[PDB]
């Protein structure tokens, strides 16, 4: 049971490239605008203490260098909505497919195409914290990289990554250019605040387990939803909600486990640990598959 990344080739055909002065980072080329960070317009020093909208005035159209493999792109146009910069040009995406913009919520998970001066690198798949942070693979050059999802044909732009912070983890916006959490694109010390783990999650990631002939974690105990949830406050799990045990429903079904005793087990689990032994190969619980992703990677 391998965590397992949305096919990149849709994305890829969006990934360009885009210089102000001397900063250079990724972009997305869908239709005839190409969208980007904002702080491309922003020197090392500027990245201090910047006045987004004085920065941009210093700059024009010619300013810009979109640059989609081995052409350029001519910018006609420039907007800043919130923290990105919207690159109007002359030339619309042959490549553009269906698209969405999506805010998603914490705890879903999304597909990243880490780029690095507008070429593919890598894919991988991961989950918005609840503290609304992602921890991945960002190496210098990376701003701008989107993450997504892919329903069908169409692709649902999520993330678009602008800052590491100070304690090694990422943040960034939807396509709107909003940050998820209380972050701002300032060189500046920022609290994540306390992370949680994402109890439906790891309840999906169990289900996984019985699956795929993993049971010693199977109880004879059960418990109630309040008395699961006085065990998860204390080691740090979200609170389970009953939205959450419809959202397990399929599972349970499947498995013929109802959702309370998988929380029994979950109990016990986090009460004792692992005490030596894996789950689907993991020392430890798995909180970044989203029910939605289990049920695809099974039946
Ligand atoms: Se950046």
């Amino acid at each position: 049971f391998r965590k397992m990344a949305f096919p990149s080739g849709k994305v890829e055909g969006c990934m360009v490239q885009v210089t102000c002065g001397t900063t250079t980072l990724n972009g997305l080329w869908l239709d005839d605008v190409v969208y980007c960070p904002r702080h491309v317009i922003c020197t090392s020093e500027d990245m201090l203490n910047p006045n987004y909208e004085d920065l941009l005035i210093r700059k024009s159209n010619h300013n810009f260098l979109v640059q989609a493999g081995n052409v350029q792109l001519r910018v006609i146009g420039h907007s800043m909505q919130n923290c990105v910069l919207k690159l109007k040009v002359d030339t619309a995406n042959p490549k553009t497919p269906k698209y969405k913009f999506v805010r998603i919520q914490p705890g879903q998970t999304f597909s990243v195409l880490a780029c690095y001066n507008g070429s593919p690198s890598g894919v991988y798949q991961c989950a918005m914290r609840p503290n609304f942070t992602i921890k991945g693979s960002f190496l210098n050059g990376s701003c701008g990289s989107v993450g997504f999802n892919i329903d069908y044909d169409c692709v649902s732009f999520c993330y678009m990554h602008h800052m590491e912070l100070p304690t090694g983890v990422h943040a960034g916006t939807d396509l709107e250019g909003n940050f998820y959490g209380p972050f701002v694109d300032r060189q500046t010390a920022q609290a994540a605040g306390t992370d949680t783990t994402i109890t439906v999650n790891v309840l999906a990631w169990l289900y996984a387990a019985v699956i795929n002939g993993d049971r010693w974690f199977l109880n004879r105990f059960t418990t109630t939803l309040n008395d699961f949830n006085l065990v998860a406050m204390k080691y740090n799990y979200e609170p389970l909600t009953q939205d959450h045990v419809d959202i397990l429903g399929p599972l349970s079904a499947q498995t013929g486990i109802a959702v309370l005793d998988m929380c029994a087990s979950l109990k016990e689990l986090l009460q004792n640990g692992m005490n030596g032994r894996t789950i689907l190969g993991s020392a430890l619980l798995e909180d970044e598959f989203t029910p939605f992703d289990v049920v695809r990677q099974c039946s």
